């Protein structure tokens, strides 16, 4: 990551973009895994393998409390959401496959945010 990124503190103007871009991802057919926490009913042995989950709803509130700092802080929270998922599922689950083409978007859209930063 560029100094920018990881050094210039995220102004009222950024987390505008940023409210922008998690709502694309939000919006994306492929994301209703990763919308909400995991259910623990559904994947019983879950929270005792991943030690830090993640998920869109806990991203937007840390979004409207102004949590993160610099830009960094929160492309690692979403990409933990990524990581999280192509480590507990298999490569051939459709869980797996959805982790690909989101993270390939959210890509897209954070090279956009980073544009429209410094221009
Ligand atoms: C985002 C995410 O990883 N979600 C998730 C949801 C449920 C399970 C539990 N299993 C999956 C396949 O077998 C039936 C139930 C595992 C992971």
């Amino acid at each position: 990551e560029d100094a920018m990124t990881v050094l210039t503190p995220l102004t009222e103007k950024d987390y505008e973009g940023l409210k922008r871009v998690l709502r694309s991802l939000q919006a994306h057919k492929m994301a209703w895994p990763f919308l909400e926490p995991v259910d623990p009913n559904d994947a019983p042995d879950y929270y005792g393998v991943i030690k830090e989950p993640m998920d869109l709803a806990t991203m937007e509130e840390r979004v409207q409390r102004r949590y993160y700092e610099k830009l960094t802080e929160f492309v690692a929270d979403m990409t933990k959401i990524f990581d999280n998922c192509r480590y507990y599922n298999p490569s051939d689950s459709p869980f797996y496959q959805c982790a690909e083409v989101l993270e390939s978007f959210f890509v897209q859209k954070l090279k956009g945010f980073k544009a429209s930063r410094s221009h």
